């Protein structure tokens, strides 16, 4: 049967829950996960890239801040088509990786965070602030954030709150240079997230001024899961990362094996 | 909503209107425009290449000859879908570029010609089976658009029953390929893209200037001799080599400067 | 008109019928064929690779063993759409290539076998979850086509109910994958492609020769022993490694010669 | 006149003194600095790589921890030969880069640009010889030190190798010790030694480099109370890095492609 | 016996004497000459690049203007060591290449032009104007010119002319943004050239103003081989090219075979 | 202290003593050994390449035929300088690699042969001027070391006055190149490396087997027929193509596995 042309961009929010796990997590990512991934999808993924997270900002834990990276794929077909489940060579993926990322607890005793994998169209749906910004305008602190309203919250209500209450604070903040948003494609993989936003600042101080201090003006919604914006349960209903404009890890173009420092 | 699979090849005819602008324009192209472009379309353009123009031949001005290059994209989706208007980072584009290319005067300019085509030539009119072993080609790519008021079917018939036979009859001409421009994509005023190969510039001139003198001047002619169309407005062209080193998705490594 | 999005993987079984032809065939493949091919399909083939065959195993001749390589393409559109027949530059193709590969005798031919598949295996029949860390594979890729007049459903039933269970039972076999050939694309006489992994040639022989002796000879058999099909006409194969250096769209840098 | 074949590895310790500068510094490094650099030295530098620093560990400030990266060059000739001063195209280098790296204080003390030349091969292998990549991920702590003015270099060397290295050797958390003398003849670098000291992770680093080092006596020349006893960023610099970098610039750079 | 470490940069001035030869010449260079060359010297040449010439400027013929390109190598050893004469595979080199480049004259296809292959140190020896210029300062029209004084002229006399009379005009011209020079290594291959200069302008009009109009003030030297500057026999005693800052033909890095346009 | 500029080409002759070891050995070479090696010497090795051997020809066993590959390095400094013994990361090297290559039994062990040479052949003894346009070569690279007690000058004279003339006389032999091994580097037992080109395996056999029967057996002979030297201990060889896809500093992109 036919395969549907379904061009999409996806984002995975990859945390590292202790600095002691960072070397092992990073090794697995770059030594094992890259080649396993390229091996599988080279023919129908046009871009596969990692954007390391900037250092977690103050109060970033409240925004489900991914301490390792954003992982980005651009697909030509849906990875969730059941026909794609069959692979000659499966990826090497031990449960330790889930520990390092905080999806499971480290050691048996006798609180895990979900794997958030959000599919989007390849083009942002809403260009809300900063249209026409070029790279010549300077370095961006790009805060990418995904949010999913809690169970029982009417999605249209949440949408209206986001666009009529939250975004206007971003608009008013001269520190914020760009606001972009897309609806998550929920029909692909059942992701609990509803929106992905990207909100740019000059720097971490700008991010804090706007996302912590200016947001104190919002009323706390009745559905709030924490006392302050984003009012959503960290890592479950909100995830985020701040990233640079450029990554060296444009993996289909730039990977040459796991060469080690002398 | 869905995005339509629309594989296409497009050509842009990039002029340079003064030799004094060449270094500036070339810098912008290779230093600024390449990375902005790749950044935007890497996920849905499978090839992005520049073919620098050979030196403008004698009378080339009358064919809307692009003195810089042909820019070539191979798209998997239509770049003119309105959803594709949104971009996180927009291209760095000094208005001087439009002066360099002749779109606006320094103080009528020539239009920006961006023609979409199917990926495969629609008509193979001379030289089927030619291989690269057959030798180096002087490849003359030309796009034409009939003036307002000219019936497109009339124009087509003229092109294929009067112009193409002169190409076919010339031993100097080794290949003739043609496609209709996909007018539905972006409103391009061109109607056809032809590619016409010669051994060399002398061959090009022999056929495109001397042999074409036998044509009758059409009633809609905008200039006295073939192509009978307003240079840069209703005809644009470039002569290029078989190979370019600027296969930009594969070969670009940053703007490295000479020592 | 539109072009259909048709993601496919194809395999070509490339033999070398005499060791004396190896240097010449290998030169054409790597010096001439690669650049001609990339030139034609770069915009719509996302992967183009050669997997050189391991040395022919004992009795491998009975399996139509390709003594040069498997050639693998990943297509976004069907290469057999008649619009794709037109090419600016055709491939340089000496008729001797056909002699080297055995399609024509040098002064009975074997057919050129070019099988199109979906990009993902349709059937995972042994070894699901095997990773590269589990060790090196001897990957025996085999394509079969039942003879004229054999009901395709009865061949399929034999394959999956008689042959595959022997593979499933053998500890020497670590993986069994299978897909139906897309016969609508190019009229390929093959019906299935299977890939069957072993640790090594000895394992392959134990299973594909010794264990298969237990099969009853089908009424339609074209040879006495499994695969019961005419070598190179109704069965072709190769054993290959997990990795190839010849991932051509990514890795090719011209025909650089040893010093 | 002839040019001397002088194969060397150099290290530059690149700080980032405020998180607010990180985007600008990183952009300049990757967008501006890489192509300028490759333009100049492609014909006589065989490797040019950046190793981004892991997050600064607790007390890392006392070690002159480079919060951006280590910059690594492998040279075939000396960059300090006076003939190499002439270049067709000079680097684009705005003053602000010096603020972002902390060489100039923002409008309390500036820190020096530390650029240490070494032989390409480590001179001393003091622990963990034979370790392979199969043995696991390393937290590689690279540290350069330079004894204060007035301290006899041989006395400093004796202290380093007779007092400090034994503590590293005693710790099972330390898996590797390597050292080379700095080639001070090349560019007058104040540093005297570069060591690389491997751990499994930041907690192992801390246990050894902070807790175990408490056993050392404070030298009479100490510039701070605890090990390394040297003035941060002036007489000691360091970074913890991974085994692998994607920024192997002569092989891997394809221009400054921006996220969509 | 030992091989001497001899880092050098060399330049070859490649002409195309008729436009009708351009497709053939360009094809041989990129389809045949690149792979033959890389095959031979990959282990001891660290950079191999072509800089295509800008369009020949008015009166450029008088400067021995190379209408195809400059070919540039960076060597670690001297290519003229006799031990390097032996090669497993020799280059494919039709005599027609010599016709296309002008080494064999049209007269039977009066005088051919020599193959000029100048070895230099890797670093310019003299920085005569524009020290400190960066790429941010703007696009350069880089006029690279080599000169060799006629037989009979004392090299010190020629050097004195060059510095007393020519260099001051270059330095004084506001249109000239950079002047660099090196002495040709005369001990490598017998090259008849004595100097390589590179002289930058904004554009061809600036090149003309200085190299044609400002040079009209010069007295004709007793040894002149033509009536106006450079006073040297085009293509025999002077060769040149105007080139851009950047080339896509950085062959050791960027070459992927002779891929043809569709 | 200074490091000496010492440009050299080295060759390692890599055997695979059983076909059952081929997948394992090949995997270690390409998955493990490439990255460890590039990691160590990227800054001072300008080329690192593998030339897979053509199928072992008849009687190739008597020439110490390397059934896996030639491994070729171009060095800027001597790898045997004692300062180069120190490495941050040592190569991952399972003892089984010694078994696969035949240095130890799972038969007498065979030594690791690592011959250093100048980067340029010292002697050009037939075929000077041959280009790649002349056609595909079957390149037989052979290294020999005279047995203990044989005067090296005597061996040299026999090589160049008795053996090489037979190669030169044969129309089947198109090229003969030789260099003396740099024995001061690593104490290699080999004395000479020769490369001897043919059109194909049949030509190789005609010359190296049949034509060589005319030689008198030397008094120091270790086997009855040419090469008269102990296979794998005093002679090693491989036949290889002009081109390899395994030009490892340029072409390696990690161990990507077939789908
Ligand atoms: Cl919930
Ligand atoms: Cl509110
Ligand atoms: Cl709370
Ligand atoms: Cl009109
Ligand atoms: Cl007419
Ligand atoms: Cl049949
Ligand atoms: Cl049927
Ligand atoms: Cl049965
Ligand atoms: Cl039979
Ligand atoms: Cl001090
Ligand atoms: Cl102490
Ligand atoms: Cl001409
Ligand atoms: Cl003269
Ligand atoms: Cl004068
Ligand atoms: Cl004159
Ligand atoms: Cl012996
Ligand atoms: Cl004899
Ligand atoms: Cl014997």
């Amino acid at each position: 049967a036919d395969f549907k042309f379904e061009p999409m961009r996806s984002l995975i929010y990859v945390d590292c829950v202790s600095e002691d796990y960072r070397p092992k997590l990073q090794r697995w990512i770059y030594k094992v996960h890259i080649p396993d991934s390229i091996s599988q999808f080279e023919p129908y993924v046009t871009k596969y890239a990692f954007y390391p997270s900037f250092p977690i900002p103050p109060q970033g834990d409240r925004f489900g801040y991914a301490r390792m990276q954003l992982t980005e794929h651009h697909w030509l077909v849906s990875d969730l088509d059941p026909r794609l489940e069959i692979k000659a060579i499966a990826e090497t993926f031990p449960m330790d990786v889930l520990v390092w990322q905080g999806q499971i607890p480290a050691a048996a005793h006798t609180e895990g965070n979900p794997f958030i994998f959000a599919f989007l169209p390849m083009w942002w749906e809403k260009d809300l602030k900063g249209k026409g910004r070029t790279i010549e305008d300077g370095a961006n602190y790009r805060f990418n954030m995904t949010i999913g309203f809690p169970e029982g919250v009417d999605k249209a209500e949440g949408e209206k709150w986001l666009f009529e209450k939250v975004v206007p604070i971003l608009q008013a903040a001269p520190e914020c240079t760009r606001v972009l948003a897309s609806a998550v494609k929920k029909d692909i993989n059942g992701c609990v997230m509803d929106w992905v936003l990207e909100i740019w600042f000059e720097n971490q101080s700008g991010w804090y001024k706007v996302m912590v201090d200016d947001m104190k003006a919002l009323e706390k919604p009745s559905w709030a899961q924490q006392d302050a914006f984003p009012f959503l349960k960290p890592y479950h209903n909100v995830c985020s990362a701040a990233v640079a404009d450029y990554t060296p890890s444009n993996n289909l173009a730039n990977y040459r094996g796991y060469i080690t420092m002398r």
